[PDB]
């Protein structure tokens, strides 16, 4: 006490073409022509960039309690994950910066760094970083859910996946794969980027 | 911000016998004897003991990020769930009043009340409560690791399940239904019991 969780890297942000589908359903949008024809449409001092889990020491090893990824230097997790705790990088201390206990978001280092929105009908990947297995990209299919109104998403992963990204077909990141209510759906957890 | 946290009871703890059995593996007690038979051996001021959802109000609704137990006035649950978090029930704020980061456990009212030891070969009851499900009694067997020598058990749950309490054959409670490490195991979380 303290300082109890660090990070370690795990993977890269991107959309993987050809990435496993899963889901109840798709949504396919498609092209018809009038002709007849129908188709499917320098190192910087900064923390490099990506996805890495979130380490708690317990009695077993080190388990996962979280994921989160560095973008711009600012890390960005959920908060049920840490809760504003500080988180250990490299021997240096990460203080929390901002936080929304309504969308479940942190960040670190920064204001929200996340551009990306997310379209009904579209399909998205998680980038699910699941405790001991290497990074998965999963094509899904949201749902949306009215309050804002949110996508949210029917996937199932281990416990200390929520934080994993979910990038639209631009390699943008349109939030992290929340925690769920129950019919388990996670909400696309995202919030609008920050300024001076 | 704050009191983001709330308990809603779901259950009792009690040992079901005939409850489901699973995992890889049974281990069963056998007696032989020499004659050739073998045999398989007041309303209280208090929050009302039981388990306990641990619920973060979201954007789709209140989340369970976790569960745990009143026992004696006391409620104990995992420390990664809350992280010393001010938790509301019934309009009150509970305060922790004990922790151990190394087992992962933390304790709101007063010390840790639980009695039960678990001993190798004996098999368990992990009254698993998920997330939008009613409580479930899963029997299983667990290995032990090496450190304390701690019991492993590798069932997989829900997130948000993590402070279900796991009972020996007495109905008295062992441990809490841990984090893992991965091969997914939980530890078998448990601590001492207190004192004046
Ligand atoms: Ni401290
Ligand atoms: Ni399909
Ligand atoms: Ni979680
Ligand atoms: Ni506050
Ligand atoms: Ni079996
Ligand atoms: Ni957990």
């Amino acid at each position: 006490h303290m300082a109890d969780l660090s990070l370690e890297k795990a993977a890269e942000v991107s959309w993987e073409e050809e990435a496993e589908h899963s889901g109840a359903s798709h949504n396919i949008l498609v092209e018809v022509q009038d002709d007849g024809t129908m188709k499917i449409k320098v190192l910087w001092d900064t923390p490099s960039p990506g996805i890495y889990r979130i380490l708690q020491r317990g009695l077993l090893g080190r388990s996962q309690v979280g994921v989160g990824v560095f973008q711009e230097g600012v890390f960005h997790t959920m908060w049920h994950v840490t809760r504003g705790a500080v988180l250990m990088y490299q021997g240096k201390r990460l203080e929390p910066s901002w936080a929304s206990v309504k969308k479940d978001l942190i960040s670190y280092g920064g204001g929200w760094r996340f551009q990306g929105s997310w379209n009904a009908g579209e399909e998205v990947q998680v980038i699910a970083v699941e405790p001991g297995k290497n990074p998965k990209n999963v094509q899904t299919a949201p749902g949306t859910f009215k309050t804002g109104e949110v996508g949210a998403i029917a996937l199932d992963f281990k416990p200390g996946t929520s934080g994993s990204p979910i990038v639209n077909r631009e390699g943008k990141i349109v939030g992290l794969y929340g925690n769920g209510v129950v019919t388990y759906v996670s909400a696309i957890a995202q919030a609008k980027a920050s300024q001076e």
